[PDB]
């Protein structure tokens, strides 16, 4: 069975360092139950902080890198940097990256491939907007994100690797995904993966929903076969991530 | 007379903290000469340490913020961040940013108007690239992004701007800028300043000489009636920028 992944993505939050440093400590006191592997992802000004306060049992992550190691790049974070801080994650692919700062799959693959080549793990994220879901073309759509990011995955770096699904189509449209709609997605990655790099890769990689996730659904969510666990949004922040983390015990 | 300025830009580097915390310890024990307002930027994850270690009568700067406090901005480093660790300025603009990340001055005047609502102090990047120098259509660029700049500084905010020229065609286009070109553009932006917001503002507004600066060119561009200082790229990483900062004896 796959471990069951929980990352939380604070996103562009919180405001201030005193506010992280509150979050930290309620995280530290979190009763996690089961197994399950626990990321936290933070704006880039905080990264220290957490790396030295945050519980030694669950890992920091970036969210973002740039696809180079330094140079010419004024308000670009590097690799390099991240990890000298001993961080050894990084989110790749956000749909508000995406959409808001115009990062293209080729950008994209740069940025996987750069990541991994030098040591790091990624939450490769991907998913459809409005038009290809009412479309009918979700499959397609995705499809064609993961077969970019296919390529740029070098020889021996799939355990390196966790894909998040996202149902742009759900974000401010008006419309909800259900339960069933977060399962039918993983199990279209993983079969991508099946046809594309074999079933020994596709059996072993964990693929995340990260549509909306709290603590009222994440039981169900979790007990769904083909989710292996969640890219959390604003519940990260809160305490009711630590019930998203604990529904790992649903997922089998 | 206008206080000379030098902003060192470290841009994305270098790759490590360890390496940073090194460059720190030289700033820390430069002699600096004359009367000179120094400021230092460097990538997001290395801001806290810079604020902890860096000499107390020079300013940290962050290289980049975005356009909001807080929020659903995957990757991005919001003002209130910022100055939660007691940082008060920000490049914004960098020719990097606006070619590479595909920032437009749309995006721009929205992140000047929010730092310095915010109290933040802004170092704001302009400059025409080589088809405009060719083309003798220098001014007229660089004066259409000032005045997209010019709308987005509140009332009361012209105390807290400083403008850097950047001759984006003598980067990578096997042109170099010379000495008069630096003089021509910096009172081109002054004019521009005087002529659309008027004299007194014009006059206090410190404006920056942003192309290559070195130990062997600082002292004649600081000379130059118009030029108020440096942002600079490569030697802000060098023992050299210290030769930069006190060119400030050769202005007047
Ligand atoms: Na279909
Ligand atoms: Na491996
Ligand atoms: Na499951
Ligand atoms: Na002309
Ligand atoms: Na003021
Ligand atoms: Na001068």
């Amino acid at each position: 069975m796959r471990t069951f992944f929980v990352g939380g993505n604070w996103k562009a939050n919180p405001k201030t360092v005193e506010e992280a440093e509150k979050l930290i400590e309620m995280l530290n006191g979190a009763k996690v139950e089961g197994n399950v592997e626990v990321v936290v992802a933070a704006p880039f000004a905080f990264l220290p902080t957490l790396q030295q306060k945050l519980r030694k049992d669950w890992k920091v992550s970036a969210e973002n890198v740039f696809t180079k190691p330094n140079g010419a790049f004024t308000g670009e974070v590097t690799v390099p940097m991240i990890k000298s801080f001993g961080i050894e994650w990084t989110i790749l692919g956000h749909s508000e990256r995406r959409d808001i700062l115009k990062e293209d799959d080729e950008f994209l693959a740069a940025k996987a491939k750069f990541a991994l080549e030098n040591g790091m793990k990624i939450i490769y994220c991907c998913g459809e907007h409005l038009s290809e879901r009412e479309a009918g073309k979700a499959s397609e759509f995705v499809s064609a994100q993961i077969e970019k990011m296919i390529p740029a995955i070098p020889a021996g770096k799939w355990d390196d690797v966790v894909i998040a699904y996202e149902p742009i189509w759900a974000i401010g449209t008006g419309k909800v995904a259900s339960t069933q709609d977060a399962q039918e997605m993983c199990k279209v990655i993983r079969d991508i993966l099946a046809a594309k790099v074999g079933a020994d890769i596709a059996n072993k990689v964990r693929i995340l929903y990260g549509g909306s996730v709290k603590p009222n659904n994440c039981n169900e969510l979790a007990a769904c076969p083909d989710v292996d666990g969640f890219l959390v949004g604003g519940a990260s922040l809160e305490p009711g991530f630590i019930n998203i983390v604990n529904s790992n015990v649903h997922s089998k």
